[PDB]
């Protein structure tokens, strides 16, 4: 059941994004611009295929996937990773693997807001998105 995640979402709060990017080895200039960027995330479904767009003034990404089926992904910071997205406890869990490393991108709905928690190493970033009508 993925349906409550679907729609267009705008960033309205961010904690520790610099820590997370730094852990991934993102350079200072990219971190600088990213810390000021407020992306729009669009999640749409067509049958079993989900498409997740992230749009901003800095970088844009798009992925399509089926839940529970691995896919190749090239992230906004240019990592080539092996990914899988699944539902766990009602949360949308996106796991990326590369070079023996892992990061998780966990999305949960709390009071109608979409909370994205990104973990790599010890770094934990929490970003809050609100739904656009
Ligand atoms: C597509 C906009 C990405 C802006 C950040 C660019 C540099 C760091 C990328 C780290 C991995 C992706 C982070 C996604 C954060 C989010 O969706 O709010």
């Amino acid at each position: 059941m993925v349906d409550a995640f679907l729609g267009t979402w705008k960033l309205v709060d961010s904690k520790n994004v610099d820590d997370y990017m730094k852990s991934l080895g993102v350079g200072f200039a990219t971190r600088q611009v990213a810390s000021m960027t407020k992306p729009t995330t669009i999640i749409e479904k067509n049958g079993d295929i989900l498409t997740l767009k992230t749009h901003s003034t800095f970088k844009n990404t798009e992925i399509s996937f089926k839940l529970g089926v691995e896919f190749d992904e090239t992230t906004a910071d240019d990592r080539k990773v092996k990914s899988i997205v699944t539902l766990d406890g009602g949360k949308l869990v996106h796991l990326q693997k590369w070079d023996g490393q892992e990061t998780t991108l966990v999305r949960e709905l709390i009071d109608g807001k979409l909370i994205l928690t990104l973990t790599h190493g010890t770094a934990v970033c929490t970003r809050t998105y609100e739904k656009e009508a």
